[PDB]
RNA sequence: AGUUCGGCCAUCCUACGGCGGAAACUCCUUAACUCGUUCCGAAUUAGGAAGAGAAGCGCCGUCAGGCCCCGCCAGUACUGCGAUCGGAGACGUCGUGGGAACACGGGGUGCCGAACU
RNA sequence: CCACGCGCCGCGGCGAGCCCGAGGGAGCCCCCGCGGCGGAGCGAGCGCGAGACGCCCCGGGCCCGCCAUGCCCCUGCGGGCG
RNA sequence: GAGGCCCGCCGCGGUGCUGACGCGCAGAUCGCUCGUCGGAGCCGGGCAUGGGGGCGAAAGACUCAUCGAACCGCCUGGUAGCUGGUUGCCUCCGAAAUGUCUCCCAGGACAGCCGCCGCCCCGCAGUUGCGGCCCGUAGAGCGCUGGCCGGCGGGAGCGGGGGGCCUGCCCCUCGCCCGCCCCCCAAACUCCGAAGGGCCGCGCCGCCCCGCCGCUGGCCUGGGCGGGGCGGGCGAAUGCGGGCGGCGCGUGGGCCCCUCCUGGUAAGCAGGACGGGCGAGGCGGGACGAUCCGGACGCCGGGCCAGGGUGCGCCGCCGGGGCCCG
RNA sequence: ACAGCGUCGCGAGGGCCGCACCCGGCGCUGGCGCGACGUGAUUUCUGCCCAGUGCCACGACCGUCACCGUGAAGCGAUCCGCCGAAGCCCUGGUAAACGGCGGGAGUAACUAUGACUCUCUUAAGGUAGCCAAAUGCCUCGUCGGGCAAUUUCCGACGUGCAU
RNA sequence: GGGGCAAGAAGACCCUUUUGAGCUUGACUCCAGCCCGGGCCUGUGGGGCGGGGCGGCCGGCGCAGCGCACAGGGGAGGCCGCGCCCCUGAGACACCCUGACGGCCGCCGCCGCCCCGCUCACCCGGUCGCGCGGGGACCCGCCCGGGCGGGGAGUUCGGCUGGGGCGGCGCGCCUGCUACACCGGACCGCAGGCGUCCCACGGCGGGCUCAGCGAGGACGGAGACCUCCCGCGGAGCAGAAGGGCACAAGCCCGCCCGACCCGCGCCCCCCGUGCCGGCGCGGGCCGCGAAAGCGGGGCCUACCGAUCCUUCGCCGCCCCGGCCGCGGGCGCGGAGGUGGCAGAAAAGUUACCACAGGGAUAACUGGCUUGUGGCCGCCGAGCGCCCGCAGCGACGCGGCUUUUUGAUCCUUCGAUGUCGGCUCUUCCUACCGUCCGCGCGCACCGGCGCGGAAGCGUCGGAUUGUUCACCCGUUCAAGGGAUCGUGAGCU
C-alpha cells in the first residue's frame, strides 16, 4: 500500500490539527539492562539449559506496520497502525 | 381552475389516440455581463418576452398491459391437537380446531393539507 | 480423622472498640498481661482524604480519591471554587 | 604313524519323539533317539572383573529359580483424571447427563437444575379471550433465479440444403429469430402464502395552576421533572400470595416413545428437535419386554372401576346382525 | 565364530582405551607390532558413480568466527571500533567409506524381433554374472522333464513389483 | 469329554491415559571427553624493527625595512666594534635577534611484534644415582573463551476422529442452504470463502446514468467509433455468497484526510465472561459543501490475538538518609506474538516391551440391518424352419435368503484359545442319481423342464496348510446349518 508524504493530524501539545511528516515504526536496540533482559541472563547462568519459553512455530505472514508521524510546528509524534500489508511505502511528496 | 411546498407512494404506472389553456405553468427568444459545458448556451448560468398549444401538462379514451377491489377457487391444498383409526408399508381416513394459493369471472383506475393567484 | 489456611452461617461475651499472646504473680479453671484486628478510603506513586439526606431494603442525589476541564487568588506546578 | 580325520564307551552337549509327566520324581525331571568324543576338548580347586556397571564365538544372552539394566533397605503410606470397596434407622425435600471454555474430549471450572438457610413485602401465571406488530415453513405458483417436453403461428436470417436462374439469397424447405402456447420442476427460486408460533398491551383517566431546568427552541417554544387543588373511578375470564438473597451438593457418558427431520441402500443405524417417558416411578395389563396401554406408591378395611380381557389352564359373557380353508 | 581377505590409524614427547582425582590397561609391547573396522576357505572375479552425506588434507587463508588484548568517546557505569585461534566456509582427494547405478518414439524383404537411429534425461544410469531363487507382485508365469493325475520339484526362458 | 461362555490369568491383541521403560537420530534442552586460543605458573639473556621517554642540532621576507623584524618582540642602553618612541607594521634587526622546538645526532625497567639462545624453574629417560643423558621457560596443570560432541543425560513427541492409524481440518472465522415461517437447533452433512488488497478503492460536495436492445451514420466489418431512442438495474460497487442501492451506495470531477484526539456506554458470542467486528455517544480538533447536513475508512455481513517479556510515544511520579548528572522503575496506550487461533518451549521407534484401565472400542465369533452374494415369481422385446411361452427369455418389476460379503458396535478385554484337516453325530432342502407322476421342439436311445419326495448314495487319488481351485481315475459323484459344529478330542 502506499501512505501520504504528510497528512494533517490533530496533534496533542498543540491541541490542534497541523501536518504530520511520516516515516515507518521500528523496534528500538534492546538493552541489557532491561528489567526482563537482566532476569533472561541472570536465569541463564548455570546448568540447566533453556530456563524460559522459545517461541517457535510462526504463523503470521507479515507484521502491521505502525507509521510514525511527527507534527513540525508541534514536534508531536502520533503512531497509525495500517492494516497487515505484505509491503507498504512512504510517497514523495 | 392553476401554481409553489408537501404527506400515501401505480386506483397515482406504461404505451398510444383525442380534447383544452382566461390566468397559471411550460415552451420559447437571446448572450452584454455573472456563470456553464471530456467538445457543444443541448443541458446549465445570465437577460428576457415576438410567438405557441406541437409537446410537456390538465383532462377524457382504450372488450390495452399492469396496478387495485370483490367473489369464486373451496371447506379445496396444507396443517394444529387426539385416536390399540385402517394399511406390509407409504399413505389415507375418523374426531376436534385453523384454514390458503394460482387461475377464473365481475368491478374499479389517486387522494389529502399549507401558502398563493 | 486430625492439623492449618479460606469462604460463609449459627451462637455466646463485649462494643468504637475487642483480645486466657508470650510471659509474670509461694500464683493452680485465679490474677495481671503487648502487638494484632477494627475504627478511612483511594491512587502506580508524589500524595490527598469522605456527612446530605435514610426504620430497613433499594435506586437516586451528593462527598472522597484517581483521570480531565475551566475560573479566581495568598504563604504559588501552592490553595480555593465550579 | 599324521590329522581342530571318521565310528564308538564314560564324559560333555541336547536333535527329534512334538513320547512320558504335567496339582510332576523335578520352579525344566525321565525314557529311547541323538550331536560330539585328542580337539577352538572336558572337569575340580584357587583367583580377578559389580550394576547403566561387568561379561558376552552376540542370544539384549548371562550376572544365585530375577536381567532390553540384579538384589536388600530406604526416600515412600511416591503419584494416578484410573479400577475395586466405603459400616445404624426413621422422616422431609429432591436433580443432571445441558450451555461456554480448557493440550479438552475417562477430567475439571463458570452457568443451569437441586437442597438447606433464610430475609422481605409486593401482587402472581409453560393459560385462554381481546387489541397491535413479527415470520417466509408447508401449500401454491413459475413473475424472478435456473431446469423442462413437445404443438400452433409470423417473418428481416438461404444456417445449411433441394434447386427454375449468364450466375445470385432471382426457386422452395426446415433450422434461426421472435411471438402464442404447452409438459413436467427446485436446497442453495419467490407472484402469493397457511397452520402454527414469537413479541408487546388490557388502569388510573381527564381538567387547571404554577415551580424548576449551564437542556431545546424566533417565541411567551418545548421536553422532562416536581407540587397543589378539582372532577370522575377499580373497568376481560379463570386459578392463585408474591419477591429477593446467602450458602453449598450432585451432575456435565444418557437412552427410549411419539412427531418432523438430515443422511445412509437400509437397521435394535448415525446425527438433530416439541413434548412426554425411563433414568430415579412401585401397581394392573400387553404370554414374556427399564421406556408400550392404563395407573404414578404411608398402613389398612370396604365399595367403585381404568387399561386389557372373559372355552380350560387362569380371575371373569352373554345376546343380536354380517363374514368366513384364521 | 573361523582361517583367508582387504581397509584404517599410530614411530612412543605416540596411538587407542580405562579414569571423582591420584593414577592406570594395551605393554615384560614397537610396524612380520598394537588397536579399529568390514567381508567371511578355496576356484573365479570384483564394473561404473565423490552429485549428496561422511572422512581427510603447513590444502589454503578469502568470507565468517570468541575470550582476552588494544584503539577512540564518556562523569563513570560503559559504548563502539580493531584484532581474529580452532572450527565452519572454500578448494582438491577418497566408494573392500555409507551408499547410488533412467525413460519415450521410429525402424530388416515372411510376419514378427530390433543390431540401427532419434529424443529427453542423470553423479553414474546395473557391467561380469545370475533369476521366477530363502529375492518375481502379477503368478498355480511360459516351455520342456518327471506322474495316470503335479499351486511342490528339476532343467530352461527372463525390461527382473523390488537381482 | 457335549456343556457348565469349567478354572488359569486385573489380555501382552485394538484403543484410551496430559502412565512408563529399552533403543535411535539430522527431536528439544544439555553434559563428561578432546581440540583450539589468551592469561597464570615462569627465569636469564641477544637482537631485528618501528615505536617510545630522554636527547643534541637548526629554524624564522606583507616586511612597508636602518635590514628574510617569522610571530612575541622590545628598550634608548651598553659593551658587535650601537642606539632612540612617533619609523610603519601592532612592534625595524641597538646591548639586540626569535615559540610548538616547526624540521631534526646520540642515551634508556619505553611499548608492539617477528625471531634466536641459555639453564634454573618445570618436565622426561638411564642407573644399584659405578664413573649419565634428552626437552626447556615451551609444553603440563589451572582459569577463561570459542569449537566439536547420541559417547552419554533429562525430557517431549497436540487434538477431533461410526476402533486406531492414515488422510481431512466443523482446530479461529464468513455467506447461502441443511433447519423442520421469533430465537436457538446437529452431521469427517451441502456448495463456496477468509489470513488479504487499496492514501485511493478514503472523506465530502457537485454533475450525471448504468448494462443493454433497437435504428442510423468515412475507412467498418464478427469486432474499435459516434449519435437520437427506450431503458426498475437485466450494470457497477476489490475478492465467497446472500442481502442493499438510480438526480445513488454506480460513474466522473474538484477539494481534503474523520483511515483525528480525549473519555464512555450498547449489540453480536454469551457463563451474560473475554476477544474480533459493529454501533450509539459526551467533549475538543479538523475536512467538504451556499447551506442544512455528512465523515473515527473502502454499502452490509468475513479479513485476526490475553499474562509475562521487549520496544516506542506522551506527560508526570519514584529510587526509600538527602543533593546533582546519568541510568533503572512505574502509571499510560500502541507495536512486536501465540493459525493447535481463551494463547506448553518439543522427533521417531519397540515382534524385547511394561502399566492403569477400557467392548466408553477394534479383531474373532454372534445379533440387527442387506448395498453385495445367491434363489424365486410378474411382464413379454424377441429367439427358436414357421410359431412369446417345448426350451427360452431382454428392458423393466416385485420378493425371499443368510450360504457369502459390506454396514453397525448391541453384547464380550480381573481373557468364551484363532484357520483348515482328522474323528464322529445330528439337522436342512433351495433334489445330483435312485422313487412316483407329468410336459417336451420326447419314434428308440438319450437328454431337458416341472410337481411330490431328504430313506439311500455323493467315493480313490496327484500339487496345495488349504476351504477352494484344478486334474486323474471309478457304480462318473447336489448344495448347505450346528459359537464360520467339532483344541482338559487331537494336530
Amino acid at each position: 500500500v502506499t501512505y501520504p508524504a504528510e497528512r494533517r493530524t490533530f496533534c496533542k501539545r498543540e491541541g490542534k490539527h497541523t501536518v504530520h511528516k511520516a516515516s515507518l515504526y521500528k523496534k528500538g536496540k534492546d538493552s541489557l539492562l532491561a528489567q526482563g533482559k537482566r532476569r533472561y541472563d541472570r536465569k541463564q547462568r548455570g546448568f540447566g539449559g533453556q530456563t524460559k519459553p522459545i517461541f517457535r512455530r510462526k504463523a503470521k505472514t507479515t507484521k502491521k506496520q505502525v507509521i510514525r508521524l511527527t507534527c513540525s510546528s508541534c514536534k508531536c509524534q502520533t503512531f497509525q497502525v495500517l492494516k497487515r500489508c505484505h509491503r507498504l511505502e512512504i510517497s514523495r511528496l
